[PDB]
This record gives structure tokens, C-alpha cells and sequence, in this order.
């Protein structure tokens, strides 16, 4: 019983609404969770990286909508199958060592979203790019992603017409450069003191 | 081995930089849970209910402040107690069904802090009151608690001077009534809909 699985860039996994049928973990790449409030207001709660497992909240229906922010590989199964799962076994010991993963990922964005400035909520979104897909780099530190300017603006509450503006202002700062629709970021820490 | 604690309004629970000495679960009240960033930003990230288990992600030193929000009562073991008792006892089964509301009042406070104007952020927590101390009254729900003006404008990332002009205008617009600093928002949901 072993399998992978693909989804290309904007894929969402599952939607709000559906049956809760399976719980997925992230091999390669990087997921869009977000929540739908009864308000009908849809936003950002996580940006999951690898070794991240999804889908459960519900196990413990659905008001989440996980898309594939780039290109992913995960592994999935159903969920009466995890829920027979956790009762038998007891090392749910490495179910809780990712779930607080979830739950720092989870602030990550209380971070981003708190900004009021998009500047901020777009850089604050970068940052949590290059921890998580950066690479070294001559000029500094690269975001190793094919970025769409309407994911980043789904992402973080914006339009994409403010993302592409706010892209650009970067630019125009010699704070990032993008070649070929990869980010890189010159000086992490300077951009993250000054937002 | 049976006791419950006492802390006043205001009073931290424990503060970022100490030891991660214990582990506590609420049995009455409210507590602000908020996280320092590296950035030195100090964010409000959960305004935890009854039932609700804290200072446990360590676990899985601090980084997070945890204050009374109102007067409270909660049971408290340290680390080192609920570290090995994890191990020997698998029914981290209740443990995984708190992680699960931790998460969902964290996403409750994305929804806040991601309104951007003050106005919608402190009524968004305002409801956040209303569904964790809200009591049915003449005039509408009212929040059964003594707020203060600081208070709030501390979660919500906002000046006391802000949240005491807004709070007058929404007084002024017939949405709420305070009456010896226990507000009373006549119409919930209308209220919800319009922010």
C-alpha cells in the first residue's frame, strides 16, 4: 500500500463544503490552507511546508481549503482509516509533534495578516518563503518558486494589482530582483527590521 | 495532589524569555495568549476558553506571554510531569482533542487581526467574546465580563484611545450598550455581517 500523488500550481487539494474523505502530509512543496468563516470571508491560515499533515482538525465536513500553492507530492489517506489508526496505536505521539507544527505555522501568518500595510504583509509572506524555499544565492538569498503575483495576492488578502505594485517598489529599492519569476531576497534580515 | 490558582485581571501567567517551568489548562475566565516574534512584534495569537491547555508546544524556554485577560482559575504541573506522563499513558488522545481547539481559536484570532481597519478588528473580537461569555439580555447578548479599554486594545494591536473612540461610535450607532464596563452588543449577527 504505497503511493504518491501530483497536483500542478492552483490545484486545490479539497474544498469547503466536501466530504471530509482523506488526511494528507506533504512530501515535496508547499500548500495554501485557509478557512471559510461564517461570515463567508476566506483567509490564509497556513502556509504548510514538508513533513506537514492536513485534513485532521476535522477527524478531531469541512470549512478548510487546502490548493497546491506550488507543484506538490503527497501521500493521503481516508479518514475513517486514520481514525481507526490513532486508537490502536498510541505512538498520536508523532500526530501531536505535527500538530504543533501546524499551530506555529498557523501564528506564522497571525504575523503576516496583522500587518495593515500589504508592504509589510508582503514582505512579512516573502520572509516566510525564504525560510522555507530559500536557497543561497551571489546576490543573496533566492526563493526557489515559480511565484504567481495572484497566488502571493490570494494569499495574503490583496488584489493582485497591489501585489505586482508592491513587487515593484521592492524592485525599485534594490531590496529583491526577480529573474524568470524567482524572488531573491539580498538581505533577509534588513528587509525583516524594516518591513 | 488537587489544587486550583488565583490570578487578578492584567496578571501575567508567565512571560517570554523564562522557563518553560509548567503547564496549565483553564478551568475558568479568559487568557490572552500572544507570541514575541524575532522581530521584537509581540502579537496577540489566542484568547483561550475553559478547557483549554497552554504552554505546551515547548514541550513539543518560551517565546510565548501568556496574561489573565480576566479573573481565572486553573490547574498547573510542570513540564517535566506532563512530559513523561505523555509517554507512559497513550489517553494524549484528550491532548490531540485540545492541540485541535488550540488551533481553531488561533485561526478564530486570524480572522481578527487580519480586518486591517480597527473598527472590524476590535468587533471580530468583540464576537469572540460574545460566543465564549455571552448571556441573553433584554437589550440583545451581553459580554459577562468587566473589559477594560487597555485591555482590548492590547489584543487587538491597537492604542486604548482607538478602542475608546470606537467603542463610542458603536455605542453612538445604536449597535452596542455599556453599562459598568460590561458591554452589550444588541444584534450579533447583524452586527457580524456589517463589521
Amino acid at each position: 500500500p504505497l503511493q504518491i500523488e501530483q497536483f500542478e500550481r492552483g490545484k486545490t487539494i479539497f474544498f469547503p463544503g466536501d466530504p471530509a474523505e482523506r488526511v494528507y502530509l506533504l512530501v515535496k512543496g508547499a500548500v495554501k490552507l485557509s478557512r471559510v468563516y461564517e461570515s463567508g470571508e476566506e483567509i490564509t491560515v497556513a502556509l504548510l511546508r514538508e513533513n506537514s499533515v492536513f485534513g485532521v482538525l476535522s477527524l478531531l465536513d469541512r470549512f478548510y481549503h487546502a490548493v497546491a500553492f506550488t507543484p506538490v507530492q503527497l501521500f493521503s489517506v481516508p479518514i475513517e482509516f486514520m481514525q481507526k489508526a490513532l486508537i490502536e496505536r498510541p505512538e498520536a505521539n508523532v500526530m501531536l509533534q505535527g500538530l504543533s507544527s501546524r499551530i506555529l505555522q498557523t501564528e506564522m501568518m497571525i504575523e503576516t495578516l496583522a500587518h495593515r500595510d500589504m508592504g509589510s504583509r508582503l514582505v512579512s509572506f516573502l520572509l516566510i518563503l525564504c525560510r522555507d524555499f530559500g536557497i543561497p544565492s551571489p546576490d543573496g538569498i533566492t526563493i526557489d518558486l515559480k511565484l504567481s503575483h495572484q497566488a502571493i495576492a490570494e494569499a495574503i488578502g490583496s488584489t493582485r494589482v497591489t501585489v505586482t505594485r508592491l513587487l515593484g517598489d521592492l524592485r525599485e529599492s534594490k531590496l529583491i530582483a526577480i529573474h524568470k519569476k524567482r524572488i531573491t531576497v539580498f538581505n533577509p534580515v534588513a528587509l525583516s527590521q524594516q518591513f
